[PDB]
């Protein structure tokens, strides 16, 4: 569990990428495209960028990236008592998307280096391993409902 302190690191950070949620989001899914090409395979609506500059002109791309951040965003803001946000969103990923648990933490990794990029003087080593704490409770929760499906993995 995340003490009130950490939560309070975690939302003070947030409160700054919802400044420019669509330039966030766009950075994060380059990087995790870049830094994992598995990832990219698995969207169809996607598949056909082949370069950064392709990724970086595709406003489609940043449309989804909002709507990635604007989730994670909710499910941030309930610190910790996420059950109604975050059981969709499983099972969208495990059984329609199909998303291996493993990406999940490629994209946490991903969303750290960009945060760290935009903010480091509200993303110091504290604020780090708060929100460190916080992707991985999101993962927590995620692949016990994945489990529960036939999904771990
Ligand atoms: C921070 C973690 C993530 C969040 C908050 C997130 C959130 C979402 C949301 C809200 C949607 C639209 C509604 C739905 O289908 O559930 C979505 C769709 C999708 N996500 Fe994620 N996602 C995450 C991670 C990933 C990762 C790591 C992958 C792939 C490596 C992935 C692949 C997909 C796919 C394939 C779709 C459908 C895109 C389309 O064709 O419209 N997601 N995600």
């Amino acid at each position: 569990v995340l003490s009130e302190g950490e939560w309070q690191l975690v939302l003070h950070v947030w409160a700054k990428v919802e400044a420019d949620v669509a330039g966030h989001g766009q950075d994060i899914l380059i990087r995790l495209f870049k830094s994992h090409p598995e990832t990219l395979e698995k969207f169809d609506r996607f598949k056909h960028l082949k370069t950064e500059a392709e990724m970086k002109a595709s406003e489609d791309l940043k449309k989804h990236g909002v709507t990635v951040l604007t989730a994670l965003g909710a499910i941030l803001k309930k610190k910790g008592h996420h059950e109604a946000e975050l059981k969709p969103l499983a099972q969208s990923h495990a059984t329609k998307h199909k998303i291996p648990i493993k990406y999940l933490e490629f994209i946490s990794e991903a969303i750290i280096h960009v945060l760290h990029s935009r903010h480091p003087g509200d993303f110091g080593a504290d604020a780090q391993g708060a929100m460190n704490k916080a992707l991985e409770l999101f993962r927590k929760d995620i692949a016990a409902k994945y489990k529960e499906l036939g999904y771990q993995g």
